């Protein structure tokens, strides 16, 4: 099945998911002179003060830190979007070397991670159905560089250890997610998918133009998980990323000038 390997990775993608070479894929490269300041675009709401996390899991291609999404507890609002979005859940991407691991690039430069955090619009009533909508998701994007430590992401990092490899899940309640984001919430925004399979065209992408930092220490710890199940041969997760891919008939927007 799919992966990041040479022998099942992006470019075999498109062979079991065609929409891989579609109209609206997912990542891009932000060409920061391109974009255009929308001045009619809103701010951002983001309502996490009533966050409830369950779980953390390595699902094999990332670890996913889950919400109870059964109420509006943490929305994602206003921006390019209409309606309430309701976070499920985050996860990031990441490198083998600081230089690479985000998805997005911007002119071309590639950070050390990105993270997403993953909201569905609620008028589809379950992420099920609202991934076979055009505006099923909103995922906010945040892109990390090596630096000073993210104070509010040690929880995190702290808690892999006991999720190494593939199906491993631990209880991760009472996290709060506002203390993964930057000061700024001025973005860019445009239409795009899913970067993994299926490659649903789903997302309205939020990318946020401030990245945050994290230290050398927490970004190694994410490189010591593993796609394998336990058992199997080891195999770092690392590199789980997919390229830029062709931007085709978009315009991306941003908030600021
Ligand atoms: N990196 S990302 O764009 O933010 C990102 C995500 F946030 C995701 F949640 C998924 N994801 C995994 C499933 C399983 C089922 C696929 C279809 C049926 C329902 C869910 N669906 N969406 C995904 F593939 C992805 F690429
Ligand atoms: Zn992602």
């Amino acid at each position: 099945h799919w992966g990041y390997g040479k022998h099942n990775g992006p470019e075999h993608w498109h062979k079991d998911f065609p929409i891989a070479k579609g109209e609206r894929q997912s990542p891009v490269d932000i060409d920061t002179h391109t974009a255009k300041y929308d001045p009619s675009l809103k701010p951002l709401s983001v309502s996490y003060d009533q966050a409830t996390s369950l779980r953390i899991l390595n699902n094999g291609h990332a670890f996913n830190v889950e919400f109870d999404d059964s109420q509006d507890k943490a929305v994602l609002k206003g921006g390019p979007l209409d309606g309430t979005y309701r976070l499920i859940q985050f996860h990031f991407h990441w490198g083998s070397l600081d230089g690479q691991g985000s998805e997005h690039t911007v002119d071309k430069k590639k950070y050390a991670a990105e993270l997403h955090l993953v909201h569905w619009n609620t008028k589809y009533g379950d992420f099920g159905k609202a991934v076979q909508q055009p505006d099923g998701l909103a995922v906010l994007g945040i892109f990390l560089k090596v630096g000073s430590a993210k104070p509010g992401l040690q929880k995190v990092v702290d808690v892999l250890d006991s999720i190494k490899t593939k199906g491993k899940s631990a209880d991760f309640t009472n996290f709060d997610p506002r203390g993964l984001l930057p000061e700024s919430l001025d973005y860019w925004t445009y239409p795009g998918s899913l970067t993994t399979p299926p490659l649903l065209e789903c997302v309205t992408w939020i990318v946020l133009k401030e990245p945050i930092s994290v230290s050398s220490e927490q970004v190694l710890k994410f490189r010591k998980l593993n796609f394998n199940g336990e058992g199997e041969p080891e195999e770092l997760m690392v590199d789980n990323w997919r390229p830029a891919q062709p931007l085709k008939n978009r315009q991306i927007k941003a908030s600021f000038k």
